This record gives C-alpha cells, sequence and structure tokens, in this order.
C-alpha cells in the first residue's frame, strides 16, 4: 500500500475518533495500525499547525462530498457501483447499500489483497456484493472489470478519488474514454481533479510536515480541464472546488499559506452521463 493511500486513510480515522466527526470510518484506524506507516500520521507554528488541521478537515470534507455522492446515487436507484483505484477505501463496507447492488473496486492486486487479509484478521467482511478488480488501470482494464460481472448497459456510479494528480495527462484522457466506453445513459461520476496550479502546495506541506514530524511528479500545465473535457465527450458536468466545499461546511481554515489561489486546490466535479 503506498504513502498516499495510508495518509488518507490515517486523516479518516483522525476525524472518525473526535465527538465533531463529519464523517465516521470505523475501518480507517483498523487498515493503519496494520501497515506501520501510519503510526508517524497518527502522532501528527501557525502556518504548521494550520496545515495539519487543514490535511484532517479536507480529508474528511472530501469524504463526505464523495459519500453524499454515492448515497444519493443509491437514492435515485444506481445499483453498480465502481470505485477507482480504490485503496484503503472502506465505502464497499461501510456504506449502506440496498440488496442488489454490486460495488466493483480497480487496484493492483496487492493493494486489493492487503485491504482484505487486513481486515479478514479483524473479523470484518462486506454484507454488500463487492467484487475485486486487480489490474492497473493505464493498461487494458475494461475486459478486467466485464469478467468481473460488470454490465455496461446498467447505470454506473463511478467514483474516481485521489487518482488523476498520480496519472500523467495522456492517461487521463484514456480512462475518462474508456469510463465514456462502459457507462449507460444516466450513468454517472464524481472526480477529484489535479489542483490548475498545483505542485508548490505538497511542497510546502511536506515542509510544514517535515517540521512537524521532527518536531505531483505529473504536474502538467496541458492536462485537460476536466468538467470542460467531460462536457464535450458526451457528459453533462458541474465542477464544486475543494475550498468552496470546505467553506460550505465550516471547515475552511485560511492560515494555510496558499489559501488564497484557488488553483492550489482539486475541484469536485460530478457529471451525468447523456
Amino acid at each position: 500500500v503506498g504513502t498516499t493511500a495510508v495518509m488518507v486513510a490515517a486523516a479518516r480515522a483522525a476525524e472518525t475518533d473526535r465527538p465533531d466527526a463529519l464523517i465516521r470510518d470505523p475501518y480507517a484506524k483498523l487498515l493503519v495500525t496494520n501497515t506501520g506507516a501510519g503510526a508517524l500520521w497518527e502522532a501528527m507554528d501557525a502556518e504548521a499547525a494550520a496545515m495539519v488541521e487543514h490535511m484532517r478537515s479536507y480529508q474528511a470534507v472530501r469524504t463526505n462530498f464523495f459519500d453524499t455522492y454515492f448515497n444519493n446515487a443509491v437514492i435515485d436507484g444506481i445499483r453498480q457501483f465502481v470505485i477507482l483505484a480504490s485503496g484503503l477505501d472502506s465505502r464497499a463496507y461501510r456504506l449502506d447499500w440496498p440488496t442488489g447492488t454490486t460495488v466493483y473496486e480497480i487496484d493492483q492486486p496487492k493493494v486489493l489483497a492487503y485491504k482484505s487479509t487486513t481486515l479478514a484478521e479483524h473479523g470484518v467482511t462486506p454484507t454488500a456484493d463487492r467484487r475485486e478488480v486487480p489490474i492497473d488501470l493505464r493498461q487494458d482494464w475494461p475486459p478486467a472489470l466485464r469478467s468481473a460481472g460488470f454490465d455496461p448497459s446498467a447505470r454506473t456510479a463511478w467514483l474516481a478519488e485521489g487518482l488523476l494528480m498520480y496519472l500523467p495527462a495522456t492517461a487521463q484522457d484514456g480512462l475518462f474514454t474508456e469510463i465514456g466506453g462502459l457507462s449507460a445513459v444516466g450513468s454517472r461520476i464524481a472526480v477529484e481533479t489535479s489542483p490548475l496550479h498545483g505542485d508548490e502546495w505538497r511542497e510546502q506541506m511536506q515542509l510544514r510536515f517535515r517540521r512537524v514530524s521532527d518536531a505531483l511528479i505529473y504536474h502538467d500545465e496541458n492536462r485537460a480541464v476536466v468538467a470542460d473535457w467531460l462536457n464535450r465527450h458526451g457528459w453533462r458536468a458541474t465542477a464544486q472546488s475543494a475550498p468552496d466545499e470546505m467553506r460550505r461546511v465550516g471547515r475552511w481554515g485560511d492560515g494555510v499559506p496558499m489559501a488564497d489561489d484557488k488553483d492550489a486546490f482539486a475541484e469536485f466535479v460530478t457529471a451525468h452521463r447523456l
């Protein structure tokens, strides 16, 4: 399991531990105890303190947003779900799924094997029909999803959280093209975008975090804007900036360095298949 998957799960666990938790992920602590990279994250000036609080609050707010997305898709009748680069995401276990729901998780084999074995050791199994699809998303992944039982003629709700900024710009286009190819009318997708001007934030966040601890290689100016791309390849797409969403729920901390550039932060794009 990669460092990023652990860090975001540790953030979810930290949120879950608070009385005022925005989201509750009963499985995040379990998943970050059993790697060892989360002991440091478990442990973690004004700007330095604000960055740690931002890490937790950003992850809480992003988690709440994508939870709401899936929950609204269930309400709307959708019964086929796909979590792309699912990492340590426990939504297949912790959200309420109606009978007849299928939830596909796509990630590399070892990531999926870690989550399943780790959960099993704690007596945790899903009640929903959860289906693993072990494959690299830069490779020919549609046949793998299809052989796992996926029905392209059924409405699908797709999720791509914490993924795009870790894929080259050319790979993003290919991913979305394949997704459109597998999506029935009325399908939806929610996506966390790669920040418009945003590899500098990771540096200043690493710097503030390195001081707290001691105490995007694919950034591309040519990357397609996600809402714009979806809106000309068969979707109706809208964007909510992460800062706007954080402010919406009273979780934005303006003490964070780069607070005034909206381009240092992701957007949350939701789209409907035409």
